């Protein structure tokens, strides 16, 4: 093991980018976000963080966007049928809130689905 010191840093179970899609000016576009997958603890809940690229703080000063993984009501995996590029293999994520189709490369799906599924999915309650 780690006989003088490491060092934090790999802390997220598994990174990568992410798309989801979105509306700016007109039309439904892709846009990729910094994503991270956080969870694997005793209090600490599984959630995922997004990082979008705004202009400047005007109606709110931090635009953060962060889904957490519990809400997860249903996810499945898709064969990138949606405006996404060919390529590629897209997932569907639903939340309490709204159903959110994002896009993941058929080589990270593989993994993401799984994980997610593994979290998201890890231990349900129904108050």
């Amino acid at each position: 093991g780690s006989s003088g010191s490491s060092g934090m840093g790999d802390g997220a179970v598994k990174q990568g980018f992410l798309y989801l899609q979105q509306q700016q000016t007109f039309g439904k576009k892709w846009r990729r976000f910094g994503a991270s997958l956080y969870g694997g603890s005793d209090c600490a809940l599984a959630r995922l963080e997004l990082q979008e690229g705004p202009e400047k703080p005007r109606r709110c000063e931090a635009a953060r966007k962060v889904i957490r993984l519990s809400d997860c009501l249903r996810v499945a995996e898709a064969g990138g049928e949606a405006s996404s590029p060919r390529d590629t293999s897209a997932f569907f994520l639903e939340t309490k809130e709204r159903l959110y189709l994002l896009a993941a490369p058929a080589a990270e799906r593989g993994d993401w689905v799984q994980a997610i599924c593994l979290l998201a999915f890890s231990g349900p309650s129904s108050g």
